[PDB]
RNA sequence: GGCCGCAUUGCACCUCGCGGCC
């Protein structure tokens, strides 16, 4: 299982949607956790449908991802795990 | 810049699947 980390790392997103309005509404729903460094989406072949959110402290990581865990967003249940590793920017 | 089709359920941090229309 993926132990904690301050990012989390979202897929099952709705793959219609542009990126840059996919970030925004993605701030919309997780700001509330805690204080947010950045919000990557990517919409290559490889990274389409993901997310990564990066928390300041991993406690609203961990919060974000069972709160929000199924949540449906844009229609689609989210699925929503720990980053394999720590995001760059540190 | 705007539409749309095919394929993709994929762990990233400098681009970066293919095709059609305006």
């Amino acid at each position: 299982e993926m132990l904690p980390n301050q990012t989390i790392y979202i897929n099952n997103l709705n793959e219609k949607i542009k990126k840059e309005e996919l970030k925004k509404s993605l701030y919309a729903i997780f700001s509330q956790f805690g204080q947010i460094l950045d919000i990557v989406a990517l919409k290559t072949l490889k990274m389409r449908g993901q997310a990564f959110v990066i928390f300041k402290e991993i406690g609203s990581a961990s919060n974000a991802l069972r709160t929000m865990q199924g949540f449906p967003f844009y229609d689609k249940p989210m699925q929503i795990a720990y980053s394999k590793s720590d995001s760059d920017i540190v």
